[PDB]
């Protein structure tokens, strides 16, 4: 089964999901000088106000926090989408160490965690049919840089002590994402790809310029979650990024001049 190991990391994925080497592929390095403003960008509009969060989980690749989508309650909306999107779910991926983790680079840079809050086109019904269209999901991405701690994230980390390794999960109710958010909606966005198989070429990425400030005792704790289930070789969850893909053809866009 794919990880992010040498013999099953991001390198052997195309050989199940062909789809791996396909022409929008995500991530990809953001090139800022090379990214065009679009004037005709509107601003986002993340309205996470009614949000539920249910449950937080550790997948054996991340963990994740999931909300109820069964109604237009946190959604996302404008900039480059056309239509209204639920969140579903968030999640990260990050490093061993500060200087790498998340999965967009701009120039070249990697930040040391990806925040990335996924959302589904209500035109679909449901996820799991927006994942078959080419605009079925949007991803919000966010990158974590380290310095000062991010108090919004603290009940995420405290608790993931209580899902250490894949198959746990807990009940994470009353969670408020927008404490995640950083200051400006300033964004980059392009055609791509889930970045975990299956791979599917789905998503609409719009990628925040501005990242979010963490602790090192914050990322510390992403760092001791586990990719294995209880009772298995303990392997640390760090490094569960895949690397930017080629760009083929496809153009950067950005909201800000
Ligand atoms: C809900 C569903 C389809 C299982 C999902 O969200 N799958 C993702 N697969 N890769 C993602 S990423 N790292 O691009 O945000 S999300
Ligand atoms: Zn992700």
């Amino acid at each position: 089964h794919w990880g992010y190991g040498k013999h099953n990391g991001p390198e052997h994925w195309h050989k199940d999901f062909p789809i791996a080497k396909g022409e929008r592929q995500s991530p990809v390095d953001i090139d800022t000088h090379t990214a065009k403003y679009d004037p005709s960008l509107k601003p986002l509009s993340v309205s996470y106000d009614q949000a539920t969060s249910l449950r937080i989980l550790n997948n054996g690749h991340s963990f994740q926090v999931t909300f109820d989508d069964s109604q237009d309650k946190a959604v996302l909306k404008g900039g480059p989408l056309d239509g209204t999107y639920r969140l579903l779910q968030f999640h990260f991926h990050w490093g061993s160490l500060d200087g790498q983790g998340s999965e967009h680079t701009v120039d070249k840079k990697k930040y040391a965690a990806e925040l990335h809050l996924v959302h589904w086109n209500t035109k679909y019904g449901d996820v799991g049919k927006a994942v078959q269209q080419p605009d079925g999901l949007a991803v919000l991405g966010i990158f974590l840089k380290v310095g000062s701690a991010k108090p919004g994230l603290q009940k995420v980390v405290d608790v993931l002590d209580s899902i250490k390794t894949e198959g746990k999960s807990a009940d994470f109710t009353n969670f408020d994402p927008r404490g995640l958010l950083p200051e400006s909606l300033d964004y980059w966005t392009y055609p791509g790809s889930l970045t975990t198989p299956p791979l599917a070429e789905c998503v609409t990425w719009i990628v925040l310029k501005e990242p979010i400030s963490v602790s090192s005792e914050q990322v510390l704790k992403f760092r001791k979650l586990n990719f294995n289930g209880e009772g298995e070789p303990e392997e640390l969850m760090v490094d569960n990024w895949r690397p930017a893909q080629p760009l083929k053809n496809r153009q950067i866009k950005a909201s800000f001049k």
